[PDB]
């Protein structure tokens, strides 16, 4: 049977949760700060996700590896917004 494919990062003790969601070739992202699920500012394309998060004091990093096909795709929050990483594959 057909699924989608889900990664999930979280941070801190409320926590805040990130859970990303590849469907029909789109991952978009729901949030979870302490009061409700809402949807992300993330929205990029892909079939495959994959996701790690760390702090540098009180702030988050978060990088997503998003592919379609042989070809991963990082995206980078670091507190202003998303971009795309220097992140390339061995071969
Ligand atoms: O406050 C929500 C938000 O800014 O949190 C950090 C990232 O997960 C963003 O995609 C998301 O929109
Ligand atoms: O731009 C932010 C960056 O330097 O952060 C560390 C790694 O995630 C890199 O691939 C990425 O380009």
């Amino acid at each position: 049977p057909k699924s989608v494919q889900t990664a999930a990062t979280s941070w801190g003790t409320v926590p805040s949760i990130r859970v990303y969601t590849a469907n029909n070739g789109k991952i978009t992202e729901r949030c979870w700060d302490g009061k409700g699920w809402y949807t992300g500012a993330f929205n990029e394309p892909g079939d495959n996700v994959s996701v790690t998060s760390w702090l540098v004091g009180s702030a988050i990093h978060i990088r997503v590896y998003a592919s379609t096909g042989t070809t991963t795709t990082e995206w980078c929050w670091d507190g202003n917004g998303w971009t795309k990483g220097a992140y390339t594959a061995t071969n």
